[PDB]
């Protein structure tokens, strides 16, 4: 699927790859920090700085 926020908080922006989080670069959906089942993506170059994200497809 393509990436949309759809639950996400990043002002309607689609996922940004590669996004930096925990000083580590991610080019795919992560589950770090979510114990609710959902997988998220950063929506900027650096998530650590910005703190705006989107949702990603679970079971991927």
């Amino acid at each position: 699927t393509a990436l949309f926020t759809m639950g996400g908080n990043a002002e309607g922006q689609p996922c940004k790859f590669p996004f930096r989080f925990q000083g580590t670069s991610y080019d795919s959906c992560t589950t770090e920090g979510r114990t609710d089942g959902y997988r998220w993506c950063g929506t900027t170059e650096d998530y650590d700085r910005d703190k705006k994200y989107g949702f990603c497809p679970e079971t991927a």
